[PDB]
């Protein structure tokens, strides 16, 4: 079973590929890989060890993962160091899809508040760029709405 | 007509934002606003007195942009310097919703093969972090299928 270091080597790459294209840097996602993996959880020194980078690298990437709410520290009793393990991956998901799409969906209301006053024939000078945000949020009431259909 | 004022003020706050939660600066969500709303290449500086911040705050922001593809140089006859503005949105998120699934995909396959060996009692250890990735996979199928439902 050296099969198993082979899913792991698999997972991590996608995982750092896949934050390389959020805009984000490869380690992030490679050291949610780790957490994503293990059944416990994991200090600064153990991520390092399982993915050998500068002690800093792995604190970034943990403090964006925490900012994303991928990852969330954990304390362990009779312990001096500060654990971290993966959150529920999907369900962070569900949450930032939602904050997305109240986001977008406020926005595009209070744009049409705007138009209501701004009337006439100015009413069609402001509907250009609102039919894009009319999208984005179109967009996120199914990537929500596929979300709910998977649970 | 201070409305557009206010629309660009809207615009520029709804992108900020959605840069904030997938983890970006708050900048590489108002500049992609500016080229967004504009309707002509811009330059470093024109978007710095769009924005009131500094060129490095403008050039961290723009190679961001390029990366995750939302925005890509352009160069004007007899101009020195170098012009960007965004590109087709929608479509460029297509094409991240693509790379994603094709990542995604690529080792759900890979994670059954190393399961086909790795078989019997064992083949059952396997399918813990197996059916997460699974889950991934219908995930970007259909946020995927959904953007296929809009062109």
């Amino acid at each position: 079973m050296i099969i198993m270091e082979e899913a792991k080597k698999l997972i991590i790459e996608l995982f750092s590929e896949l934050a390389k294209i959020h805009g984000l840097n490869k380690s992030v996602g490679a050291v949610y890989a780790i957490l994503y993996l293990s059944d416990k959880p994991l200090t600064i020194s153990d991520i390092m060890e399982e993915l050998k980078i500068s002690k800093g690298n792995v604190s970034m990437s943990l403090k964006k993962l925490e900012e994303l709410g991928f990852v969330r520290k954990v304390w362990i009793k009779g312990e001096r160091k500060n654990y971290y393990e993966a959150v529920d991956g999907f369900s962070s998901i569900k949450d930032i899809a939602k904050r997305k799409h109240d986001l977008i969906a406020k926005t595009y209301e209070d744009l049409k508040k705007l138009e209501e006053k701004c009337n006439e024939e100015e009413k069609e000078f402001i509907k250009q760029k609102i039919k894009g945000i009319e999208r984005m949020k179109k967009i996120s009431e199914k990537i929500l709405e596929a979300l709910n259909d998977l649970d």
